[PDB]
């Protein structure tokens, strides 16, 4: 085709960035896909800034945002608030949408951040994909871990110093491959 | 054929009427098989008493499942909740993973759970690993501003009024037909690949 | 007195009109001080003027801007935001993202929090915008108040209307041309009075 | 008159019951208060209760009186406990609440404090969404919603796996229900009970 997977993210201290690398790695496990990383501007490198126009080109868009009190961050919100023209044109209708996040605390918006993000994706006419429980990481009870059936996640700790765990990255890779696979099936 | 199940609870018929519209829409897609299934209870229901009962096991046969429930204070009704609470074995084996899931509802008032009933339902569908489909704004009914209307981007809906005397409007039923066709199209694309 | 702050963002004035009604309701309770505050705009200068938003916003230009610090002084904060695809708008999001210091100091813990919104379509985030907003208020340790069904407006079935048990709302139509109805404003007044009453009861401990 | 707190819960294997006793202990700390635990009726067929072992586990708290919809009107605050079922409250709790249409139309719960706690098998399988979806129902009832403020240190624990959310206390049962509530989880529940009781008392003594 190739099937086009965009990973649109904002990262403050690298947790979402590292998770985005993992989502990307997973999507890249599926043949005939083109993975494009896009970063969200604040209010170097060759990761372009997301624009509303470019989102139209995707078959799937996987969004990553750190939480801000259980909602997506203002940087992501501001970017999405600029997609009214894209909405008017039906630009994302029928495309696969998926979300991953990061939080400071164990249950401070690990889930709510994602489900509230889903709302916006639904207004854009997207089909929503999370992480199924066929991924063993989701049921881990041996170590503190992110990862939700709604989408992958990581924990940054109170001071932002915690690095994403191998369990959390595995879940994100799973999410990427799963989203890419569904998108490819829908696109062919 | 692509298999679509429409699994619903209805007390006074509003959700049943919507389910028939969903079904009509689904059947507008080639090579699909659409089955209405009613959720067991824990006069109006006799008017559709020839619809078979849904069982948790049979869900595994569908490519898409479209769930209908009246609201109960912004959540699905207990009859539906009890049905879904019986899908633990199906969850264990990953029986609904990758199947298309979609929801429609009915409420008494204009903003008493027209949306929250559906989004809380989506939570459960995601635990089952389903692909969630709502109603895109390509459906004009969603932006109707000339009459009181159900219909949400999260899924179709109708309004029954305080006494339950209001019947689904043409606009609400057309939105439901669209959802049925939309879901069946997406499911067919998945089932064939 | 019991202090009620109504913090809002508005682009074309719908939320601002609802905010005035919320204020009016809150004032119906004795010994209350009600203050409107607005959040900073993020939209580029040229976009504001090109979209006609600059003109509408200039209408309420005299309203002071909220700051994180000032929020501490309230007994209740009622937040108004237009929906953006079923979430609060980025202007409100950015203001709240600046309240980390306030969060660390537990500055809004035990305060009454409440929300109202505005949407283009009948069921395009009339409810989900508000419930997602509640999430944030809970992280701040706020007590959440909506609109009880003792307000008859919530069950009106004779005319298209905003108003939810989660918080008041209005509908702006596809072109934004619809203005708040009397039913919608009445529900907002009730919300304001209901919130103020709860806040007063809690504050006078 | 004493502030009245009801803790209304469903439990299959006892996790929610244990959290409920911790919530109650916390509520009792405020003084001039009456805290009552009430359980909702079981829906599971008798044979299933027996073969699943649930009959036996529930018997451990079988003497807790059963809540009825009308009794809820007696409380200043109601704290609801439910295990998650795929990120919603369980059907037992749902059926009980579906029976509160009378209270709803009479405004019987308006202005009362409502609060929620939960239990899940996995770390992020509905620890939050079960609670936020519950809040929807409580808002239809016109209740004042209270969660758990971050003044509770347990919420930011990053040394051990723990439940506890700013939306309400929670515990983790593990994939097979083998995990029992931790001290951290019970501490958070205790705080929730005290916090809810404090808010309710302030509202109650200011009629
Ligand atoms: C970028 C953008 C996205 C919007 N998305 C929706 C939407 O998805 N659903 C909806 O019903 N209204 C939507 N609206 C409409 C509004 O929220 C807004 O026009 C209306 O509430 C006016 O409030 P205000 O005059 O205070 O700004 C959107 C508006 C904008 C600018
Ligand atoms: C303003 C602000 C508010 C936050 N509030 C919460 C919160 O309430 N609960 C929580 O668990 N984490 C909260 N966080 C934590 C972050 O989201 C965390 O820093 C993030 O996961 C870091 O990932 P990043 O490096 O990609 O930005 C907050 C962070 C910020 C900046
Ligand atoms: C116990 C109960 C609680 C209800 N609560 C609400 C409510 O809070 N908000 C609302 O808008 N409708 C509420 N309803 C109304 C319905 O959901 C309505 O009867 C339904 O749409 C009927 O569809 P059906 O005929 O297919 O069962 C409630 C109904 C019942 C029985
Ligand atoms: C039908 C069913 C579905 C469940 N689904 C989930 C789930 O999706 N996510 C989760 O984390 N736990 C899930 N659980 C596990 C429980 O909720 C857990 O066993 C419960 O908290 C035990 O509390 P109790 O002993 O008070 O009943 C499910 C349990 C059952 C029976």
């Amino acid at each position: 085709m190739p099937t086009k997977i965009q990973i649109v993210f904002y990262s403050s201290y690298g947790h979402i960035y590292k998770m985005a690398e993992a989502i990307a790695a997973g999507a890249r496990e599926v043949g005939d896909v083109e993975v494009t990383l896009l970063q969200v501007p604040e209010l170097f490198g060759s990761i372009p800034y997301a624009t509303p126009e470019v989102l139209a080109e995707a078959d799937a868009i996987i969004f990553g945002t750190p939480t801000r009190f259980g909602n997506m961050c203002s940087q992501m919100r501001n970017f999405l608030d600029q997609t009214g023209g894209l909405w008017m044109s039906g630009g994302l209708i029928g495309k696969v949408g998926s979300v991953f996040t990061s939080t400071a605390s164990q249950h401070g918006g690990q889930e709510t951040t994602i489900t509230s993000f889903h709302t916006t994706l639904l207004h854009h006419g997207m089909v929503i994909v999370g992480v199924p429980y066929s991924e063993p990481g989701l049921t881990n009870m041996t170590e503190i871990s992110g990862g939700t059936p709604y989408g992958a996640s990581t924990l940054a700790g109170a001071d932002g110093s915690r690095q994403p765990s191998e369990n959390e990255l595995q879940i994100a890779r799973f999410q990427g491959k799963h989203v890419a696979t569904i998108a490819k099936r829908l696109a062919n």
